[PDB]
């Protein structure tokens, strides 16, 4: 029971007896701790999509495809259907922020915009950003492959200088790689945890990210380990988490890589697929605090 | 035997025990961990500086004194005798990262020049960068008097514009602040811990500052957390950890502060001391990798 799955559901038991109250930027409210670390195992193709809730899987991949274009416009996910950037790309919000002249839809430079391109000038979501800034993706898929020993293989979007142009500042903000023993293992630094939303789907993502570059570069998948900065659970969620909490977990699913192509930016959802996924039945909604 | 120095100790003997073989950078070779997360209170009054090895306490003070000011002149420690940073500021190691032009001494945009002065652009450590880029360890001191729950209180050296400008990538990278209780609490992730060498004194840093950075706002300190990346004993020091391990701990000592400035650049060395501190006399020398 301490294992697996049992690091979430056992993190969330931590907060809601031992989290602290916070009156937080949405006006919802919290129950906070600092500092909380998960580690999830993806050797034997394991992947820890969460089964004690049905995980918005066809969105976490659509997501991260997003991010690994460096993409930006919350309007090429919902044209998709998936809808999960929508409200911090909305006129309201955009203007909430200061940002008048962008388009709804157009996040500014988040996520895989500083992943691919860190540095580089934002003009709209929709501009040609090939070549502009630092790639720092691609920098660590070559040294993944001339020199995985390398302690410096950092991924980060924790731009500060881009901070003000961003919809909303990055909550997984920089994750770093490493190499042991044939099998490649990814930490993520997240200084802000949702722990009934947005944290299953961005262990999904990173695990899922790791399993890619690993197939890339001619390893296989160790260890994903998540260390949160504030880990809080919504005033709004705790009655349906109390719920998930009395679920035993089944094991988790695999992934299963057909192919790998040349470039990570190519890959496709036709090249990969979740393997033996069994989540509880019962949905859990958890509304999305704004 | 958990806690305390004990979170270090049992680090060193978990290297030692399952820690992979690795070679690295310098060609010394090490063993290695991934992502091992340590805790410190510093309640009452308490600041963990190792007992079972003498710590260089005024080279940490003055260290950190320099990052907090924004200085990367090595040559100003070595007038105060502390050598720590000399060998990554000569003419040959300068010259081996490509920085010809650099005058001996000159670490480049280092740590705290990124913590005052993010996005400045660099000329010497000689210059004056009074107003120039951003100054995240003022925008936290500020957040945490007006804002404390904010969720975005990070301090990063990782500025991947920079790094072909630095002596060495910054170690400790990247640290995120928290207030509970009335207590302010730190997580520093640093991608990569000399274990024997710089993760002691790195400890001592970073508590130290959530120490003078809590009497700044009128806090009380609540827990230093170092979360790893790569976690290595070079080979060259197995012999001398484990005869560290087989000392046993005294109580950790205390910090006194004195008064508080009213910046936290105008901190010396007279306002606060170490209280209590017996660490055991057998100086063990853990020779640096190069
Ligand atoms: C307050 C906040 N918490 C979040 O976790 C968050 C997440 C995103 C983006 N993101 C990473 C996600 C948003 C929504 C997700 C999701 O898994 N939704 C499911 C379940 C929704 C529900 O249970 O009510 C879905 O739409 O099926 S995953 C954007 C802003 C945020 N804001
Ligand atoms: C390989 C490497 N490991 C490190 O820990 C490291 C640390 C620094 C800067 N730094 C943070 C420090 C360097 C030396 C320290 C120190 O505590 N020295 C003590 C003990 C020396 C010994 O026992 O051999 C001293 O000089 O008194 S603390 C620079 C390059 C590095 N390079
Ligand atoms: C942000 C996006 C993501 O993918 N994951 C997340 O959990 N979140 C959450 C964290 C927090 O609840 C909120 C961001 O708000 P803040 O910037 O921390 O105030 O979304
Ligand atoms: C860097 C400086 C510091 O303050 N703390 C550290 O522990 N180190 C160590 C980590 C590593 O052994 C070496 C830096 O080498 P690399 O850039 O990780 O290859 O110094």
């Amino acid at each position: 029971a301490m294992e697996g799955e049992h690091q979430y559901l056992n993190l969330v038991r931590e907060i809601l007896e031992r989290g602290v109250k916070k009156d937080d930027r949405t006006g919802t409210g919290t129950l906070s701790i600092f500092g909380p670390q998960m580690r999830f195992s993806l050797r034997d193709d394991t992947i820890p999509v969460l089964t004690t809730k049905k995980i918005f899987w066809r969105g976490v991949v659509e997501e991260l495809l997003w991010f690994i274009r460096g993409n930006t416009d919350a309007k090429e996910l919902a044209k998709k259907k998936i809808h999960i950037w929508n409200a911090n790309g909305s006129r309201e919000f955009l203007d909430s922020r200061g940002l008048y002249d962008r388009a709804e839809g157009d996040l500014g430079p988040v996520y895989g915009f500083q992943w691919r391109h860190f540095g580089a000038e934002y003009d709209t979501c929709s501009s040609d950003y090939t070549g502009k800034g630092i790639d720092q993706l691609a920098n660590i898929l070559k040294t993944l492959r001339e020199n995985p020993d390398d302690r410096r293989m950092i991924m980060t979007a924790w731009n500060p200088m881009d901070l003000h142009l961003m919809a909303l500042p990055p909550c997984h903000m920089t994750a770093q790689f490493y190499v042991a023993n044939g099998e490649l293992s990814c930490q993520l630094y997240q200084r802000s945890g949702d722990v009934g939303l947005g944290v299953p789907f961005n262990i999904a993502s990173y695990s899922l990210l790791t399993h890619l570059m690993a197939s890339m570069v001619g390893l296989k998948p160790g260890e994903f380990i998540l260390t949160l900065g504030d880990a809080h659970i919504y005033n709004t969620h705790i009655e349906v988490l109390k719920k998930q909490l009395c679920r035993v977990p089944r094991p988790f699913p695999k992934l299963r890589i057909l192919m790998a192509p040349e470039k990570i930016e190519d890959f496709t959802i036709d090249m990969f697929y979740l393997e033996g996924y069994q989540p509880h039945s019962g949905n859990l909604q958890m509304k999305m605090a704004v």
